């Protein structure tokens, strides 16, 4: 069994008091729904106030969501209950504290008082110029432009980060990794930090465009979407690796799917049309995050059917996580508690077999491990569908559940 929980949102680090203080408020209520993984914000000093902008790594009482004693206290919590940490590790890039001779950002403290992570702009790819002294390799992924890219080709780097990554496990108790702007290095940079920590998992953020038609709505096809994801997967080490991807080709398709287009719910082989057709135990399935939903809005899942989503992700294959406004700010806390009994009471896990049903404009009809049928869409009437021996167990706007 296993489900995942984004604790956080993009206004988070506002919360009086503290952020970390208020979710020990809110721990029991995520364990008792079966979440067994919450997701936590960068947790060190970042110029920006999301954490996004890391700079002295090992500064966590920095930190607008909380400070090291507050977050132990939370990890200790859900802990207590069996819920496991995933720290939001962003390490694509990194501010420096001071200027150097030339008045560029680039002289580096890591937040202790020797010299681990005091780096100098010989860590900063050559081809960032912005930045860089030149010294450097070549960035081995895209470029976060804000701020100056880290050379994990480097040494030091690895052998630094690593560190550091291992002290957020046994000093705050973390258990996993979120790799943030993924595109940002190589799979095999990432093989390095994943191996060399032992995360109980490690789900990289690899989010690439989604080709689209004259319409602007996703093309049906998006094989080349997973295939991209898919291939990371394979890279970072496949099977054995710990490392997996947020469905990014799951979310696209899904967020135009159920404006009356459930149809794009198989792809020509009978499959989920997502990562979670092809590698379902790599797939981390959501319907909205801290970029596409709150109030970055990026990429927002059609609000009036948000509730299809999860029905959707929390009975099929792949590893669903539930973003923290639609649990406590939605009134979906009930109905998605539902949702995870339904899979946890059924052994449904990230592997369990998927035979669609339905799949017309509006209505999708699935059957998982032959245990749940699930539907969602605005036809109403999908009975003749239903195999038999099965009976509604949950049910909502446009989605049903059935169990045998
Ligand atoms: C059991 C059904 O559950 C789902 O239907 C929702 C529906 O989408 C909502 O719009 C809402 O409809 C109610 C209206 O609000 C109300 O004004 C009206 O008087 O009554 C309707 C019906 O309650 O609520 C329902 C219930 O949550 C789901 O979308 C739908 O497909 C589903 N019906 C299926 C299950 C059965 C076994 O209980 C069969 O009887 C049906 O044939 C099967 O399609
Ligand atoms: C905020 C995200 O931006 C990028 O994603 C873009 C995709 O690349 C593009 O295909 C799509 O059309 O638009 C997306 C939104 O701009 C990055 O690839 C992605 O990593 C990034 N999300 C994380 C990175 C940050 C910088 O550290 C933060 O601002 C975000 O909050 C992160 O979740
Ligand atoms: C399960 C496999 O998933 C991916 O393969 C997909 C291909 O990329 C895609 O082009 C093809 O059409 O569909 C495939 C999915 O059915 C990975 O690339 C592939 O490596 C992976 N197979 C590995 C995983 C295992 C456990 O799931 C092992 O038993 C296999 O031997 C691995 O090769
Ligand atoms: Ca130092
Ligand atoms: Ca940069
Ligand atoms: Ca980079």
């Amino acid at each position: 069994h296993q489900v995942l929980f984004q604790g956080f949102n993009w206004e988070s680090w506002k919360q009086s008091g503290g952020w970390y203080n208020m979710m020990m408020g809110k721990v029991d209520d995520i364990a008792a729904a079966g979440v067994t993984h919450v997701w936590l914000p960068p947790p060190s000093h970042s110029v920006s106030n999301e954490g996004y902008m890391p700079g002295r790594l090992y500064d966590i009482d920095a930190s607008k969501y909380g400070n090291a004693a507050e977050l132990k206290s939370l990890i200790g919590a859900l802990h207590g209950k069996g819920v496991q940490a995933i720290a939001d590790i962003v390490i694509n890039h990194r501010c420096a504290d001071y200027k150097d001779s030339r008045g560029i950002y680039c002289i580096f403290e890591g937040g202790t008082s020797d010299g681990r992570l005091d780096w100098g702009p010989h860590m900063i790819c050559r081809d960032d110029t912005k930045y860089s002294d030149g010294t450097a390799n070549l960035d081995t992924g895209a470029d976060f432009a804000a701020a100056p890219d880290i050379d994990h080709l480097n040494d030091r780097v690895q052998r630094e980060l690593k560190e550091w990554l291992l002290w957020l496990k046994s000093d705050l108790g973390f258990d996993a990794w979120r790799l943030d702007f993924a595109r940002g290095y190589s799979p095999e940079m990432a093989k390095v930090y994943i191996d060399g920590t032992s995360p109980s998992l490690a789900v990289a953020e690899v989010w690439d465009n989604m080709a689209t038609g004259g319409d602007g709505k996703p093309n049906y096809d998006q094989d080349a979407h997973r295939q991209n994801l898919v291939n990371w997967v394979d890279k970072v080490g496949g099977a054995a690796s710990a490392g997996m991807v947020f469905d990014f080709t799951t979310k696209g398709i899904l967020n135009a799917a159920v404006e009356g287009e459930l149809w794009r719910l198989i792809d020509p082989q009978g499959k989920a049309p997502g990562v979670m057709g092809w590698w379902p135990a790599k797939a981390v399935t959501f319907v909205d995050n801290h970029d596409t939903g709150s109030t970055q809005a990026m990429w927002p899942f059609p609000s009036d059917k948000v509730m299809q989503g999860y029905a959707y992700i929390l009975t099929h294959p792949g590893i669903p996580c539930i973003f923290y406004d639609h649990f406590f700010n939605w009134g979906f806390k009930d109905q998605i508690a539902a949702l995870v009994a339904i899979r946890k009471r059924n052994g449904i896990t990230a592997t369990s077999a998927l035979k669609i049903l339905m799949h017309e404009g509006d209505a999708y009809v699935a059957e998982i491990d032959g245990k749940v049928v699930v539907k969602i869409g605005s036809r109403y009437d999908v009975g003749a569908v239903i195999p038999a021996g099965f009976v509604t167990s949950a049910h909502g706007n446009d989605y049903a559940v059935w169990e045998k």
